[PDB]
DNA sequence: TCTAGATCTAGA
DNA sequence: TCTAGATCTAGA
């Protein structure tokens, strides 16, 4: 089992299990909500196309994608005890804020999500980065997981588009695995139109002959929104307990 | 999961 | 010129 290099919210990592065995097999996979790229990094398709909506992410992947060597001994300096301060930390945020240049934010990037609050990535109406500091006592640095990904990134693509986009680019060798943002159980969030609106492109593309799979948490919404789909319930309870649901359309 | 402080939006 | 109610900000 691979690692992402980057703390990320909804990481597929503990779900990898089942997520492969449902999966159907092509020549590309396509992940609109690519994320830390977990799926991506345990698999094994000839090519991907992976997208998100994150910019900042993105052009992060195209930057260890592009210049490996260069970026992994850059952001190593980072990775020092003397980083591990507030006062530091705020002034790299700021820094990471102000940077015009794509490689720099993204070296500040890795630094700002080890030694960031959770590992958080929060955003303000401005697009500023505004999670405060972490106080880990020894973040680490990634760098087996830097040069692995830099390894299967070249046979991949990397887009930063909505997944309406990113789905209209799947051809009839590609299989589709959907990771929107979870569900409520119970602005800007990922409204539950859209929710929707996923699971009918996902109906358009298997009616193309193109194999989609969803995953997403096991409530009544998500049930009603994948009704077209073979539901496979994975049990990861984790005061209420949730299960997990795949969804899977088969052509 | 939170919340104090600042800002938004409408009532013509 | 208010400001209730709802967002937005960011951990100071
Ligand atoms: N409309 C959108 N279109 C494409 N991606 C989006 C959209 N909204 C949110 N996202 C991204 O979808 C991702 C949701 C993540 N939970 C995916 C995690 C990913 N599966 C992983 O293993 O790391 C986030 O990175 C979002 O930035």
């Amino acid at each position: 089992k691979n690692r992402a290099f980057l703390k990320w919210a909804g990481g597929k990592y503990p779900l990898l299990d089942d997520i492969k065995r449902h999966l159907p097999k092509g020549e590309c996979l396509v992940e609109p909500f690519v994320g830390a790229g977990s799926v991506f990094l345990n698999t094994d398709f000839s090519r991907y196309i992976l997208a998100d909506i994150n910019s900042d992410l993105i052009s992060l992947y195209n930057i260890v994608k592009m210049r490996t060597d260069e970026y992994v001994q850059a952001a190593r300096e980072l990775f020092v005890p003397e980083t591990n301060c507030a006062e530091v930390y705020y002034q790299f945020r700021e820094e990471f804020n102000k940077s015009q240049d794509p490689f720099r934010r993204a070296v500040l990037f890795l630094y700002l999500n080890r030694y960031g609050y959770n590992g958080l990535c929060r955003y303000n109406l401005r697009g500023e980065f505004n999670v405060p500091f972490g106080r880990y006592k020894k973040p680490y640095f990634p760098e087996a997981e830097l040069y692995h990904f830099a390894e299967k990134a070249q046979n991949a693509f990397f887009y930063c588009e909505s997944y309406a986009d990113s789905m209209a680019r799947a051809d009839d060798s590609s299989v589709v695995y959907c990771d929107p943002p979870y569900a409520p159980l119970s602005t800007n969030s990922f409204t539950l139109e859209q929710q929707a609106h996923l699971a009918e492109i996902a109906e358009g593309l298997v009616e193309r002959h193109i194999p989609v799979l969803i995953s997403n948490h096991d409530t009544m919404l998500t049930r009603e929104w994948y009704q077209r789909a073979k539901l496979h319930v994975v049990k990861v309870r984790r005061r209420k307990k949730v299960d997990e649901l795949l969804a899977l359309y088969k052509p």
